[PDB]
Order: C-alpha cells, then sequence, then structure tokens
C-alpha cells in the first residue's frame, strides 16, 4: 500500500549514494554499508558480527567520523522528505485534503440536538493561536527550509505518469543538484546560537510556509463552510494568530536580555515590512481598475481619481518603505527622529486595503477582490506589523527577588520574608497607589535590573507587539500580582494578559485554589476584564511525578478551573505547553483535543508548538493547511460535542494509578541512589549541555524538561514518557479490575488517549539499542539497573496491549505505525555510531586531552539526526 | 487528433464567458453570440442574415462597441494561449523536445562524406544573434507577458489525469482570477508609445522568457552533443547573443533622438544589474563550500580563506549595487563622479564567476559548478552588462545631407553635388587625415546635429554597447565610407561594424558591384579586419517589385556576395530583415534557412525578429528553447549539407517569372491610377498612421513596409505577399513548362520554399471578408478593381496548388494548417466589427465632427486583435 513511498525513498537513496561516490570516493559508501549490515546482523542475534561491528567502529579514523555520520543523517533526511511528501500527496494520505474539515461539519449537521444557530455561533467563536518555540537541536549555521520546499516540488512533479521522457530527465537533473548541494553545503554551528538566530529561524518558517499556508487554509475553511453549512465567515474574521517565544522566553536563559528582546522586536517589524512590501507591489500592479465607489473616490480625491486603487496602494508602499528605512537605522544602533508614515498598528495596514476591497466588491469585481487582496488582508490580522507577536516568560522567583530588593532599599521591609497574606496586602496597596514606588536613580543588582528593563521594553513596544506575560513556577496569588505591579511601575498603558504557569504536581493541585483566591480580590477582577489565561506545564509536571499522575492532575486542574471561571463569568483560555498527547500532531492531536474536560476549548486553542516538530506540522504550506484544519475540526467538535463525564468509579482508579505510578517513578528518579550516575553514563545528557545546542542551558530536579526527555530519547529508552504508567496498570489488573480499565479505554477519551500516547512511545523505543549503550558506556556495576528498567518496559508493553485488546503496538494508526517503522530503520545506524562517538569523546576528557573538533561535530550530527528521526517522544 | 486543443479552447471560453456575465451583465454576451452566428450565416450564403448582420452592427450603441470588441479579442487571445500550450506540450507537438536537435545530429553522422572532424568544427563556428524589434500594434499601457506565463503554468498543471479533485478545483480558482484580471485590468494606450516604452517592453521579454530560455537551450544543446557526437562545448563558448533596435533604429523615426538612445543605453545597463543581482544573491547563499584550489585561495587571500567562493560573490554584489546606484542617478539627470567598482565590461563579471567555476570543478564539485553558476556564466556572454546590445540604423540620405552641410560651411565645396568618384576621393582623403574636420563651435541644422550627436553617443558608450551601425537605402560605396568618416570625427576608439542595407530591387542587383568596389579600396580592407556585414531588406524590396522578383533578386545577390567575399578572404555575415520565409518561425523557418545559397550561414545567423511574432517565438521559456533549437539545427545542416546548385534552365525560368511578376505587380501598385484611392478605402491604412500605434509613423512609394503589409492584412486580402507571383506562374505554364516548374519545386529548396510561403498567405487570406469591406467602405465605382484583385487570387491559388500536386493549401503542414483554421474562426468577428468601426470613424471626420474616443479605442482593439490572430502575413 506504501509502494510509492518505498520507491521514492529508494530513488532518493540512489541519488545520494551517487553524489557521495563523486565527492569523496566510494570508501565512505562502503563503510556506511558495512555498518548498516553488521548492525542488522547483531540485532538478529549473530554474536559474531556484534564483535565485528564493535571492531569496525573502533577502526574508523577521526577523518571518517564526520563523513560517515553525515551519510546516515542524509539518508534519514531523505527518508523524512519522502515521508512528508507521501502525507500531503493525493495518492498518498492527502493530509491537506479539505475533506478533513467537511467530515467534521457533516458530522455536526446530522446531530439532532444541534441547531444550525448554535453551530453558527461556535464557528464565530473559533480561535487558534500557535506559539512557535526554538528548535533545541538545530546544528546548521543557516536555515534550509526553503530548499526542502523545492525538493518537495520536484517529487510532486515527478509523481505523474504520462510524463515526458525529456521532462523526467530534466526534473532528475534538478533533483541531483539539490541533493548535491545538501552534501557540500553543510555548515555545522561552531558556536552556540543566539536568541536573535533562533528568532530569524522562526521568520524563515513564516515566509516559506506560513505566509501561503494561512491564507490557503482560510480559503478552504470558508469554501467548506458555505458548501456544507451554507455561509462564509465575514472578511474581517481571521481566527488564526501566530506568536513566538524566541526573544521573549528568558526562563533559565541568561542570554535573553532586555536588549535582545528589544532587538528581536525591531527585527520582526522589519521583516514584516519586507514581506508586506512584496504583497503590496503585486497589488500596485494588478489593481489598476478605474471604476470605484464614491466613498473610495473620496479617500483618494483629486490626483487619485485616475487610479483610485493604484493610488492608496502606492501610499501604503511609501508608508512601508518609510518604517523599514527607520527600522534598519534603529537596528544598526542609530538613533533618528521617526518618520511621519511610520507604521505601528495593524489597523493602519487594514484600513486602506479593506477600503479597496469594499469598493471592488461593490463595483462588481469580487473575483478580483477575493484574490491577492483577500490574502494580504488576512496576513494583516494573522501576522500584522509585528509579524509574529511574542510572549515574555520569566520565573516567579526572579520577580520575588527584585521586589524584595526594592522593598529593602526603600526601608519598607523585606518582601522575600513576608507571609503570603502580607505580600498580597502590600501588592494590593501599591497597585491602587498613585505615588510611584520605583526610585528614579537606583543601582540595583544585575538580575533585578534585567527584571526591571524587560518590563520597560514591554511598556515601550507598540501595543500589540507582546501578547502575554507568562510566569513560570507560579504557586501563589502574589506571584501573579507581583508582575502586574512591576508592569505598573513600568508605565504599561494598557491591559496585559498575565498567565500563571503551573508546572508541578503540587502547583497543579493548588492551581484552582490559587485562582479562586485571585478572583475573590475585587480589584483583580476589574483588571482582567473578564479574561484570564492559565498555562499548564505538562512536561515539567511529568518530570516531577511521572506521566500518569501528571496527566490525571492536569485533567482535574483544568476541569476545576473551567467551572471556577464559568461560575465567575470569566472567559478562561488554557495555554498548553509543549509535548503531551496534544502536541503529537496529526490525527492523535485531533483526538487529544477532544478528550479534554468539557469547556477546555471554549476560550480558544492556544498551544506552544515544539521546535523539533515545526517541520512536521508547518514544514510546507500544504502541511500547514493540514495542521490548522485538524485543529479547527477539533475545536468545533469539542465545543459542541464535549466528552462524557467520567464515572465515579473511574476517578477512583485514576486516583490510585496516579499514586502508584508516582511512587514507582520517584522510586527510581529520586530514591534510588544509583540512578543519577547511571543516567549520566547511558545517555548523552552531559554533552547536551556542553555542545553548542540552543541558547538556554546539579541533580535531576535541577535539569530542564527538554534535556530530560531528549537525553532518554538518544539512547532509545524513552524513560521519562512511561516510567511508572505500566506498573500501576499492572497492579490494578491484579485486583480483577481489568474489565473496569477496558471499559474506561472504550468510553472515556482521556483514558484511551493516555494509553495511545504510551503505545507510540513504546513503538519508538528500542530495547536492543538501549542495551547496546549500556555495554559501551555504562559501568558493569550499573548494568543490573539498566536491565531492570528494560524488563519494566517489556512488562508494561504487555499490560498496555492487553487493556487495548491488540496484538501489536498502535494498530489503530497504520500510517503512523509505518512511518515510524521506516524512521527506526534509518535512525538505527546513527545510534550505533553515536555510542562510539560518546565513548571517544568521554575517553579524551577523562585522559585530560583536549576535545577533538571532528569527534564533537560528528556527535552533533547524530544528536540532531536521531532527534529528527524520533520526533515527538514526550 | 487535436481534441485536447479543442477542449482547452472550449474550457477557457466558458471561464471567460462567465467572467463577462458578472462584470457587465449578459447582454454583451448575447451581442457577441448574435454577431458570431449572423456572420457565419452570411458566409454560408444566407443573404437574409447578411442584411440582419448589417443592421445588428449599426444598432450597437457607442457604449457597446468597446465591451464587444474586447470580448472577441479576449476569446482570440485565449485561443492563441491554448494553441501555444498545445505546441510545447509533450502530448501535443512537443516543440521544446530536445529530439529536434538530436534528429539533426544523427542525420549528419550517417553521412559518409562528413567526417567527425569537419562536424566538430561546424559546431565550434555556430553563431546566432537575434535582434528584437518593436511591436507595431501593442495597445496595452503595460506589458502582460508575465501573466501569460502563469496562465500557461495553470494549463500545464491541469493537463494531467490522476489529478486530485480538490487540486483541480484549486487550479480552476486561480485560472478564473487570471482571466478576470485580464478583463478588468485593460488600459488601452491613450498616447503613442515612446522609444523608451518599446525598449522596456523588450526588457520584459528578456526576464520573463529569455533569461531562463537561453540557459535551458544551451543546457540541452550540450547534452545532445555529448550523447550523439561524444563531446560538449567548452564553457566559454556561448553561441547565442541578443540585440535590439528599440532606441537604436531611427530610420524615418524623428522620435528616436540621440538623447533617447543615450537614455535607453543607461536603462539597459540598469536592468542588467537588477537581473544579475538576483542571480548573484543565489550564489552568495549556495556557494558556501570551504575547499577551494590554491589559485582561487589567492584571489581571496586573507579574510577570504574562510569562505573563498562566498567572498568573491559578495564583492561582485557590492560591485553591482554600486553601478546600479550610479545608473539610477544618471537616469534621473543627476551628474555624479562614477564609483570605483563601476561595471562596464562583461569581462569584469565573467572573471570572478569563471574562477569560482574552475575551482569547484577541480575540488570535485562539478555538479554544483554546472548548476546555477553555469547559468549565470552563460547569461553573461549572451546578455552581459548592456543586457541586450543595440544597433544604430539611419538612412544614407541623412549622412549625405549632414556631410554636404559640413563641406559647404568649411568652404570645401558641396558633397551633395559631387559625383560618386569625387565623394570617394574626398572620403578616403579625410579618413586618412590626422587633422580634424568637424568644427569645434558649429551651429548646424537640427537634422545634421542629430546625425552628429548620435555618433557622439556611440563613441561615449562603453565598448560592447552598440553591435552594429546599419545604413538604410545604401546604394553606393560612398554611403558606407561616409558613416565610417562621421564615426571617426566622433572619436570612436574601436572597430564598428557598418552594414549596408540594400532594400530595393535595383540596389540588390548592384549590391555585389558596390561591395566589389569597396573591397578594392585597400584602405577599406584594412578597416574591416576581414569581417563584413550586409543587410538584405526583403520586405521593402517586395514592396518595390513584388515578392517573386524580390526573392529571386535576394538569392542572386547573396550568392554573388558570398563568392565575392570568399575569394577576397573576407568572412561575410548576412543580416536578414523582417518577414519572408526566414521569418516564418518553426519548421518552415528551419527549411527556409537551408534553402539559402551555399555558404549563406557560414558567417552565422543574424536576423531581426518581428515584434508581432516575439510572443510566438519567445513568448515562454519553452518556446524560446524550441526556436533557438530549430535555428541551431538549420545552421549546422546548411553549413555541412548545402543546397544543390540550380540548373541553368531553372535560372532562366526565374528570370522570366521575376520580370512578368514585377510587371503585373507594378501594373497595379503604380500604373493603375485607381489603386491608391481604392487602397485608402478598403484598408485601414489611414488609421494605422493616425492611431497611437508604435513610435515611428504621399503615394505608395512613400509608405513604409510594415504599414503596407499590415493594412492589407486587416482587410484580409494580403495583397503585398502574392500580387504578381501566381500570374507569372500561370504564364510559364501556358508555355508547357509546367513540368519544369514541378521539377524545380521538388529539387530546388529555394523554389519549394517560395511556393510554400504563398500557400500560407492564401490560407490566411479571406476573399469573403475582403468583399465585405468593399461593400462597406469602398465606392461602387471602385468595386470592379476589388473584384478583379480577388479573382486574381482565386486563379493564383489554383496554379500554386497544381504545381504542388496538392488538393488543399499546405497539406505538408497539418499542425500549422489546423492552428490557422482555429485562428481564422476567432478572428472573423473582429473583421466584421472593424468594418463598422471604420465606417463610423470615417463618417465622423467626414461630417467634420470630432473623433469619438470610444469608437477609436474599439478600433485599436480590433487592429491589434486581428494582427495577433494573423501573425506573419509577409
Ligand atoms: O511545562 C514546562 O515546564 C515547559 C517546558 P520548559 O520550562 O523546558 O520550556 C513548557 Cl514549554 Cl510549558
Ligand atoms: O527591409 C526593410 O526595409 C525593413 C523594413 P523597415 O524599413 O519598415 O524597418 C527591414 Cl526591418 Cl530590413
Ligand atoms: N507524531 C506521531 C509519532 C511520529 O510520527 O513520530 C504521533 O505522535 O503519534
Ligand atoms: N507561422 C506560420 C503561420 C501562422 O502560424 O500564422 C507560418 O509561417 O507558416
Ligand atoms: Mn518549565
Ligand atoms: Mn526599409
Amino acid at each position: 500500500q506504501y509502494s510509492a513511498l518505498r520507491s521514492n525513498v529508494s530513488m532518493l537513496g540512489k541519488v545520494l549514494g551517487e553524489t557521495i561516490k563523486d565527492a569523496l570516493g566510494e570508501h565512505i559508501l562502503e563503510r556506511v554499508e558495512t555498518i548498516r549490515k553488521l548492525s542488522k546482523s547483531s540485532r538478529a542475534g549473530n554474536d559474531a558480527n556484534r564483535q565485528e561491528l564493535l571492531t569496525t567502529l573502533q577502526n574508523l579514523s577521526n577523518d571518517e567520523l564526520l563523513p560517515v555520520a553525515r551519510a546516515f543523517s542524509q539518508f534519514l533526511n531523505l527518508a523524512n522528505t519522502a515521508e512528508q511528501y507521501h502525507s500531503i500527496s493525493p495518492k498518498g494520505e492527502a493530509a491537506s485534503n479539505p475533506e478533513v474539515i467537511a467530515r467534521t461539519l457533516r458530522k455536526l449537521k446530522n446531530q439532532p440536538e444541534l441547531s444550525e444557530d448554535t453551530i453558527k455561533k461556535a464557528v464565530e467563536s473559533l480561535s487558534l493561536e500557535l506559539v512557535l518555540t526554538a528548535h533545541p537541536t538545530e546544528i546548521t549555521r543557516r536555515t534550509l527550509i526553503h530548499k526542502m520546499v523545492e525538493v518537495n516540488a520536484c517529487l510532486k512533479q515527478l509523481d505523474n505518469k504520462d510524463i515526458a521522457d525529456y521532462e523526467h530527465n530534466q526534473l532528475m537533473r534538478r533533483l541531483r543538484q539539490l541533493i548535491a548541494q545538501s552534501w557540500h553545503t553543510d555548515e555545522i554551528r561552531k558556536l552556540r546560537p543566539s536568541p536573535v538566530d533562533e528568532a530569524k529561524w522562526g521568520f524563515a518558517v513564516v515566509e516559506n510556509s506560513l505566509w501561503q499556508g494561512v491564507p490557503n487554509y482560510l480559503r478552504e475553511l470558508n469554501e467548506q463552510l458555505e458548501e456544507n453549512l451554507g455561509y462564509k465567515l465575514p472578511v474581517e474574521f481571521v481566527p488564526v494568530r501566530f506568536t513566538s517565544w524566541m526573544g521573549g522566553d528568558r526562563d533559565g536563559n541568561p542570554n535573553v536580555t532586555a536588549d535582545i528582546t528589544r532587538h528581536v522586536l525591531l527585527l520582526s517589524r522589519w521583516k514584516a515590512t519586507d514581506l508586506f512590501l512584496k504583497d503590496i507591489q503585486v497589488l500596485v500592479s494588478e489593481l489598476s481598475m478605474v471604476e470605484a465607489t464614491p466613498e473610495l473616490l473620496a479617500l483618494v480625491g483629486e490626483e487619485g481619481a485616475a487610479e483610485p486603487y493604484r493610488y492608496l496602494m502606492k501610499n501604503l508602499r511609501s508608508r512601508l518603505m518609510a518604517t523599514q528605512a527607520w527600522l534598519e537605522a534603529r537596528l544598526k544602533g542609530e538613533e533618528l527622529p521617526k518618520p511621519e508614515g511610520l507604521l505601528t498598528q495593524n489597523e493602519e495596514l487594514w484600513e486602506p486595503l479593506y477600503a479597496c476591497y469594499q469598493s471592488l466588491q461593490a463595483c462588481g469585481m469580487g473575483i478580483i477582490a477575493n484574490g491577492d487582496l483577500l490574502d494580504t488582508l488576512r496576513r494583516v490580522k494573522c501576522f500584522g506589523v509585528p509579524l509574529v507577536r511574542i510572549d515574555i516568560r520569566q520565573e516567579s522567583t526572579r520577580h520575588t527577588e527584585a521586589l524584595g530588593e526594592l522593598t529593602r532599599y526603600l526601608g519598607i521591609g523585606d518582601y522575600e520574608s513576608w507571609s503570603e497574606a502580607d505580600k498580597q496586602a502590600f501588592l494590593i496597596r501599591e497597585l491602587n497607589s498613585k505615588r510611584p514606588l520605583l526610585p528614579r536613580n537606583w543601582q540595583p543588582s544585575a538580575e533585578t535590573r534585567e527584571v526591571l528593563d524587560t518590563c520597560q521594553v514591554i511598556a515601550e513596544a507598540p501595543q500589540g507587539s507582546i501578547a502575554a506575560y507568562v510566569i513560570s513556577m507560579a504557586k501563589t496569588p502574589s506571584d501573579v500580582l507581583a508582575v502586574h505591579l512591576l508592569l505598573k511601575e513600568a508605565g504599561i498603558g494598557f491591559a496585559m494578559p498575565v498567565a500563571p504557569l503551573f508546572e508541578t504536581l503540587d502547583d497543579l493541585n493548588n492551581a484552582n485554589d490559587v485562582m479562586t483566591q485571585l478572583l475573590n480580590i475585587d480589584w483583580y477582577r476589574g483588571l482582567i476584564q473578564g479574561k484570564q489565561m492559565v498555562m499548564i506545564g505538562y512536561s515539567d509536571s511529568a518530570k516531577d511525578a511521572g506521566v500518569m499522575a501528571a496527566s490525571w492532575a492536569q485533567y482535574q486542574a483544568q476541569d476545576a478551573l473551567i467551572k471556577t471561571c464559568e461560575k465567575a463569568g470569566i472567559e478562561l483560555t488554557l495555554f498548553h505547553g509543549r509535548g503531551g498527547s496534544i502536541g503529537r500532531g496529526g490525527a492523535p492531536a485531533h483526538a487529544a483535543l477532544l478528550s479534554q474536560p468539557p469547556g477546555s476549548l471554549k476560550g480558544g486553542l492556544r498551544v506552544t508548538e515544539q521546535g523539533e516538530m515545526i517541520r512536521f506540522k508547518y514544514g510546507l504550506p500544504e502541511i500547514t493547511v493540514s495542521s490548522l484544519s485538524l485543529y479547527t475540526g477539533a475545536i468545533l467538535e469539542a465545543n459542541l460535542l464535549p466528552p462524557p463525564e467520567p464515572k465515579e468509579s473511574w476517578r477512583r482508579i485514576m486516583d490510585e494509578l496516579s499514586v502508584i505510578s508516582c511512587d514507582v517513578y520517584r522510586g527510581y528518579v529520586r530514591e534510588n541512589k544509583d540512578f543519577v550516575p547511571y543516567f549520566r553514563s547511558a545517555t548523552p545528557e552531559q554533552e547536551l549541555g556542553k555542545l553548542p545546542l540552543g541558547s538556554r542551558p546539579g541533580g535531576v530536579e535541577s535539569l530542564r524538561a527538554i534535556p530530560w526527555i531528549f537525553a532518554w530519547t538518544q539512547n532509545r529508552l524513552m524513560l521519562p514518557a512511561w516510567l511508572g504508567a505500566g506498573t500501576a496498570l499492572q497492579k490494578v489488573v491484579e485486583d480483577g479490575k481489568q474489565s473496569e480499565l477496558e471499559a474506561m479505554c472504550r468510553d472515556w477519551p482521556f483514558f484511551s488517549t493516555r494509553l495511545g500516547m504510551l503505545e507510540m512511545v513504546f513503538a519508538k523505543a528500542d530495547l536492543w539499542l538501549a542495551e547496546y549503550y549500556d555495554q559501551r558506556l555504562v559501568d558493569k556495576a550499573l548494568w543490573p539497573l539498566g536491565k531492570e528498567l528494560r524488563n519494566l518496559q517489556e512488562e508494561d508493553i504487555k499490560v498496555v496491549l492487553a487493556i487495548a485488546n491488540d496484538s501489536h503496538l498502535m494498530a489503530d494508526l497504520p500510517w503512523i505505525a509505518e512511518s515510524i517503522q521506516l524512521r527506526n530503520i534509518y535512525t538505527d545506524p546513527l545510534n550505533v555510531l553515536q555510542a562510539e562517538l560518546l565513548h571517544r569523546s568521554r575517553q579524551a576528557e577523562k585522559e585530560g586531552q583536549e576535545p577533538d573538533p571532528r569527534v564533537e561535530q560528528a556527535l552533533m550530527v547524530t544528536i540532531a539526526g536521531i532527534a529528527a528521526g524520533m520526533r515527538n517522544t514526550g
């Protein structure tokens, strides 16, 4: 059924193989073949070749390491490429097929309890906001997204019979240059990327995929609405918005200073003028019609009656080149009086464009208006002047420490030592105060100053540049009020969404109480304007108590918050962190969104997309359209057909599973005193912090979530994503409640979704490679622990399969199952090679010798490649 | 066999029809349908509807004229579009199929007398230079070539089964906007275009088609050479060059002044930096490799060792932006000291690019070098700094008058009254003189000054900007020497190709004597460096004595010149004017090139492409590749397998046909005193001069060739292209020499080619529409002449068919036959409508009333549309 896929992968492999024979001989190709074959033979049980593989690897000279690593990495990359094409291909999976949306609409029409009026309102309340986050393992000096768009185009064109002989020969010639380019044009980062680089990477995603993707999705959305429901959404209604954390998230990242943020903000505005300039140039050429409505004829008046439309567009172009010119000056550190037509508000762009639209529509030229004009008009509300808004995120602790320094300096006392009650008292008092609190000439510590300057950047940036201020480690009501106070002493002249981030088991359990108390403060209710945003940190919570407990805690917290706000008349918007079932993408994501507590999506969908997944969710415009469509279908269905409330007996099983699984999980991660040492040997955890990967960088409770998950993904154990789940399920089965579990799996989405996430993690895990790493990097004294963790997975897989009444992992998702099988095959060699690299690297620093550049770079290629093949592992 | 074509035309017609129903109701659509049906019924003989058609037309209100005309014009345009796609389509005619070239190469290999060595040298001597000329009937305010490229892309994509439902729906949506745009975005020129506008039009052809077309053709050429002959041409060998007359040809065009030429020259340089800038930007991104040859490492040295290639390309970009900046200043009339890295020679661009190429090739990266780099490298030699070189053309008379004014002022005497001998004496004396002749402070007449300033522009422009100086109406040796003298007194610091243009029957007969005398002047031989260029003006010669005589005279002149130069060791390059069998394009052109006198193409191919045909020969990159390939195949075959020498008896028949046909032709065009009045009534000759068509504008001997041919093409008689040919053939048949004629047709290419050209002209002619014009615009007293000219064609068609032993016109060319049939159908209504427009227009000016703007613009649409449907008619 996937013959086209197998073929394409085989054809690309040849082109790459030939490109390698030219560059640096065929010796490298022989090595890649030997390692590939030996590795496969070792997995089959041939212990003779296992030794042969080991020897083969130790004999690779440092001069071969890089070429070899790149070979495997390239084959994987072409495999991924072929896979992505097969997904959006009509003859393949047809991911960008508008049918995905129609299927949902039709389902809703056949529902008796649903009246067209209640459905029409659900569509009008649609709201999606995707927040781009940095890519943790981007090793290339420059972004190569545009190239992949071209390789895809070649595949789309070649995917056709009745194709001319000389035409096919021409496409192949181009494809050969494209591959060759990737092999010779590879600049591994020598240094760690700066926030500004990560920000630019995000800009590349916008123009190469989102720019076309959003308008195309909106185009299809309306078309399906009218065809199935009988009406389109108003032109002014654009339910999609893109935001970013690059340059805004400074949580545990000292490199993101107030200046970097200020810089990134100008840079975004600049890029926005660059992209809108191209759009406007088109309109200035096409919109030449003469006939226009009286009103429009006014805005242009004299000198503009000859070409009314062409007129306004040229003033817009002059306007744009003006601001762009100014920005380029400010970006170079040059101060200069801001021009007249400086653009700072999307309204300034929308006004003239919308006018032209209105006119053309009236004077009988809708086909034109709803063409390129409608696209630019939508890009204005989705991207606008700032291009992509950004959130600011800092930990509660930093705010507390800065305030404590401020109070001690003024002689008021020590904020850091006051009880929660006293803090609230102090904050409410100063929030209502008209007398300033912040000293004019103050020389605070470095950290405190950064907290103060960041807030100054927020107050200076045009309104609409910053979307929200997120508070990591939020625990108490004062954590939320503190930030509102600093923003006040900064000169903020408008409402700023401040969202608490509960990223701990305890904090999630208290989340509802914390919000109840906040909403009881009359003053605070009048500040939020009936709108509150809360962030759920699933990844960090899972790292704290295990995925089982984490999941159940998240469900209860959301459900409580939904009701607490509903009752208080506050519109609650849940902000989802990275990972989890919601961050799986594709069909599973569509399902995970529906399995949330009733009302979870009434406040719209807002999720932070993980960097390592951007390519697979928004890599190409077609993929972008697919993703947004899946989300849209999920939101509508979840708001009209919410999941059933769980039976009292189910909640009791979840409470027990939560406790048992948390116990097992912390039993190893915390109690077991041989874990940490084992962890640092079996995984490349230590090198993830040292190598130049990403901007931001003790014990396990000191490590960040991403590194936690990534480390266990490199050695293929995936521990963080299953460690205690199966063991707790096993226990409940021994109590004869297996039938209760099976029932939950069938009738309670939350539960079926949790088991599904587990099935996928097991599908990517590789117990054989995990054992391989132990025998190469772990001390024989620690092998017992490793073998114990592996047997644990084997047992968990059986229990999970039994409760799902299946014979093999994720049989409900044949396509994804296949895709995974394909990627595991091409990823395999990188793992086998990485063990050797980690061994040499660790032998050098242990010998005192200096780190070998070749060994280090080769390591980066595997880390980045393995991550690219594994995708979402948590 | 042409079902795909019929379908596409029908599908586009619908989309246009629907687009019309929205814009301005369906009344217009009903009119278009009524006129279409009535016209067809009148042609069938229904005299009842003929009156109905007449009435229908007189009832059209002036407010309907424009919309209606545009409707017919649009349908024709879509018909042409469909036709062009069908030509380059693989399932269609596959015009851009590399097979066109391979077929020729294989033919040459199977030839015993041809040794691979003599063939290899023929390929190395390959030389094509295409000279773009203005489009005589371009009524749009802006160029719309880029749009047609997109409409074609939509057709290519839709031309595929296994195409997704939602994919087809998406392509159709785009196609509908494209059509709608053409219907609402139509700005008819209010004023006559300036030379600068025509020049910009030429630039649009370069970037939208030639820029990609040339490199693609060169790519295919080499690939076929190696595959069939076993070798590719050296990278430095680029046998194609593009030149233009826009801004250079001032023959009978007072609007092309020395300033316009100076301006157009800067503008070209400017555009060249714009296009090369884009090319360089790519290389600056892709060429990032580090490994480079020692030599290249030198050119970059320190600070350039990190990124050698990326280095040179950035200096090139700085270089380009520098000159571009300067040009923009000079273009605004602002003087400023020229920068340092100012580019003025192609060598400056080729140097760095070629170096990078050399390196990449050595360090094992040929796949990269022969990619985008090879393309830009070829665009350098084909276009270069000036983008497109230009020729200067002025009539001999102007040179004579300026020199006579100069000599009278100096008291030397009167050049204008000296015999040919005295002129030669004077010119040779002053050409060898070291004492200047031109006064420092002289106030000559306007005309003389223009002649002097133009030469000053040539001397100031960077060397390589002007390709040749053509002399219209060349008659004597002194005409050639005169120009060389003026260029000398101008400060010209290099060799400048000066080509005589023989555009008269007498001048063509004397051409050889004139050149023999020139080559006998030892001084003149040392000036031309063994290279001489001569221009043949077939169009003007045909207008002088008829196509038959013209053709025979051209053949004899070329043959004589070839031998005269061969004997004198001079390399002769024949420059072909517009029209004729050589300007037919496609297969006929390939044939016409081969039917030329042996040696005609040893000096390379240089022809001026007619404006009205640029779209059909270079409209799309694929069409460009097709055209250049046909030319290439023709040149090689003609230089290795020349046509057979004609039998003495054949030359005698041609001498007689020449005389008889010239007699008949001048019998009407000159002797008949009722011709001129009839001519001014039956054709829109008078309005072609008055309407704002083209830059350049008595009796018939005062009218220009283009207008001569165009006028008779609008009323569908095509008189200029056949008037005396058939009558002379008829006479020779009455002498029982029909068998001699039939023999010539079979064994002498020149002759079969001449008859073929006639068959095509008759295929486009429409005797029914020609009669329609007479009954609407010609005085009943002149009808006898008209009916006589029509019967003449009827008789000529029979004779031509008999000598070709065929039943229908051009049965040897089924595709072109079909294409013509299709175009005649969509052109038909424009002719029927134009008669009414011409009638109203002529009734107003005859009534004294002012010209109605609506009537005039509608007329322009028909003139331009009819010309677009008829294409090459002379
Ligand atoms: O829940 C969280 O802690 C996280 C992960 P981070 O603190 O490593 O960014 C998110 Cl993204 Cl919400
Ligand atoms: O032979 C000629 O006279 C012509 C036609 P023109 O004098 O109308 O440009 C050419 Cl192009 Cl060569
Ligand atoms: N994204 C898939 C897994 C994968 O393709 O790697 C899932 O979450 O189920
Ligand atoms: N170009 C064709 C005629 C035409 O297509 O109009 C020919 O010269 O034979
Ligand atoms: Mn966190
Ligand atoms: Mn002429």
